């Protein structure tokens, strides 16, 4: 997986978004069938979908 750095805190639109702060490190774990949206996991294990644009590579 590919870490990256949050830029905004994110609270979820929907069931299956993945939350978090900003500052947060996440691993993308899965690219998604948008563009816009990528499916991570956090440290303690959680996982769900993330906008691509909240998000630093690295």
């Amino acid at each position: 997986g590919t870490e990256c750095i949050a830029k905004y805190n994110f609270h979820g639109t929907a069931e299956q978004d993945l939350p978090f702060c900003k500052g947060d490190v996440l691993t993308i774990v899965a690219v998604t069938k948008d563009p816009n949206w990528y499916k991570a996991k956090n440290k303690v294990g959680r996982e769900g979908i993330i906008p691509a644009n909240y998000v630093q590579k690295r």
